[PDB]
């Protein structure tokens, strides 16, 4: 229950490549190339328990060019183990 903006940069570009890589996997927008992740990036904390400190893991919203079009992806990412999941892949969105 925690939100921040986080600049782009060699990590956000990583989980848009991670973003592409699995939606590819899936399909359901035919064959994707990844070109860059632009602002605004969101990046979510989720608390293990409301108002406690530990870090269940993290979900961040990006908006992802891929084969020149942009879509809007989510990705999970668990604190323990830093396995991540495409939550969501959708588009294309109009620029934020």
């Amino acid at each position: 229950g925690e939100w921040e903006i986080i600049d782009i940069g060699p990590f956000t570009q990583n989980l848009g490549k991670f973003a592409v890589d699995e939606e590819n996997k899936i399909g359901q927008y035919g064959r994707l190339t990844f070109n860059k992740v632009i602002r605004p990036c969101m990046k979510k904390t989720i608390y293990e328990n409301e108002g406690f400190r530990e870090i269940k893991g993290y979900e961040y919203q990006l908006y992802v060019y891929a084969s020149d079009k942009l879509f809007r992806a989510d990705i999970s990412e668990d604190y323990k183990t830093r396995g991540r999941k495409l939550l969501r892949f959708n588009g294309p969105v109009p620029p934020p």
